[PDB]
């Protein structure tokens, strides 16, 4: 009700990367809960799984450790051991293109998922419609 409804094509089957084009960055999910991104294509800790929950609503799992990717109520991203109201996104299509993340919890607030150019992730108020950090593509893992 505060967001459009056009939803990327694809699906949840298998583990993903997403991938941020501005500064070449895969969105990492530390054993520590931490959140970042790397340019290391090896890195065990970029291997995600999504699933839905209602349509266009995601969790974002790593499939290294099992962390769903989660936002709390300060804006910051980080790894959760369990599903919670935190860990669920609005998964929408971008400039007829690429996939954001909104926080469902904060969906009012317009606070996304946004990784930048120098590899560090951003907090929910910083972020907003028309930014680059928020534009993430979904690659399949090899």
């Amino acid at each position: 009700h505060h967001h459009h409804f056009n939803l990327p094509p694809g699906n949840y089957k298998k583990p993903v990367l997403l991938y941020s084009s501005s500064g070449g960055h895969f969105l990492r999910i530390l054993p520590d809960g931490t959140v970042d991104g790397t340019r290391d294509r090896s890195d065990q800790h970029i291997q995600l799984q999504l699933s839905a929950e209602s349509v266009g609503e995601v969790y974002i799992k790593s499939t290294e450790t099992g962390q769903y990717l989660a936002m709390d109520t300060d804006g910051l991203l980080y790894g959760s051991q369990t599903p919670n109201e935190e860990c669920l996104f609005l998964e929408r299509l971008e400039e007829n293109h690429y996939n954001t993340y909104i926080s469902k919890k904060h969906a009012e607030k317009n606070w996304f998922v946004g990784l930048k150019k120098n590899g560090s992730v951003k907090r929910g108020p910083r972020t907003h419609y028309g930014q680059k950090a928020i534009l993430f593509l979904v690659l399949p893992v090899s």
